[PDB]
Formats: structure tokens, C-alpha cells, sequence
């Protein structure tokens, strides 16, 4: 039931805080790649997969098509699909205890969709953003 505060920056995250599938795909989509890069392929693929259902059943190789050339395409797709079907068939407290989420997809977990983001230290640019505004702005 959380609603992250709107931000100038319009981070992705911003847009699939209600669905943290999308978020956590965005965050795999972002991690040491530039958002130039990643944000038309992440669209695409959101697009082809709208959920983890329909991207867990997936080939990587089929993923991994529609993913090049962004940086390690071939690892991605397939860091895509087992953590599709991770998010389905553990029973997570936190994204951290899934393939393919680390620091940042789980700092992006805790800032928009759960309020925890005062306990959030981020080490990502964009996620600083964010937070340092939300920081400002918050009791306003």
C-alpha cells in the first residue's frame, strides 16, 4: 500500500514501484549499464513479458535476441528467467534472497516498494537522487 513521493528525476522506478517484478527487471535492466542503454530495451522487453509468469517460460536464447547488443546480453536474459521464476516460487522477505538481485535492486526494493527508504543508504547515482530529495522534502 506504499506510494513512493514523486520525484523531478522521474526515475524508472518511480514508474514500477506497483509492481515489483517490473522494478526488480528494471533494476537487472540498469545495474553497470547507462540508462540511454537500458531504458528502450527494458520497454521492449516489459512489452514481450509483461510478468514473471510469462518470463520464467521463456528460452534465454529467444530473451537474449531481443536484449542485444546491451552489455552481457546472454547472461542477462538468462539472469532474467531464473530470477522470474525465483520471484514466483520462493516465499522472499526481501528481493536480496533472489538470483540476480543485489545492493542496488534491493536498496530500489526498500526506497519504492516498501517504506523503508529512511533506513536506505544507496551507492547509486539516480537512487542518491532520489533519496538525498526525498530526504529534503519529505514532511513537505
Amino acid at each position: 500500500k506504499w506510494t513512493p513521493p514523486r520525484s523531478p528525476f522521474n526515475l524508472v522506478q518511480e514508474t514500477l514501484f506497483h509492481d515489483p517484478w517490473k522494478l526488480l527487471i528494471a533494476t537487472i535492466f540498469l545495474n553497470r549499464t547507462s540508462g540511454k542503454m537500458a531504458i528502450p530495451v527494458l520497454w521492449k522487453f516489459l512489452e514481450k513479458y509483461p510478468s514473471a509468469e510469462v518470463a520464467r517460460t521463456a528460452d534465454w536464447r529467444d530473451v537474449s535476441e531481443l536484449l542485444k547488443p546491451l552489455g552481457l546480453y546472454d547472461l542477462r536474459a538468462k539472469t532474467i528467467v531464473k530470477f522470474s521464476d525465483e520471484y514466483l516460487t520462493k516465499q522472499w522477505k526481501y528481493p536480496i534472497e533472489l538470483h540476480g538481485i543485489g545492493k542496488y535492486g534491493n536498496d530500489s526494493y526498500r526506497i519504492f516498494c516498501v517504506n523503508e527508504w529512511k533506513q536506505v543508504h544507496p551507492e547509486d547515482h539516480k537512487l542518491n537522487k532520489y533519496h538525498d530529495w526525498l530526504w529534503e522534502n519529505h514532511e513537505k
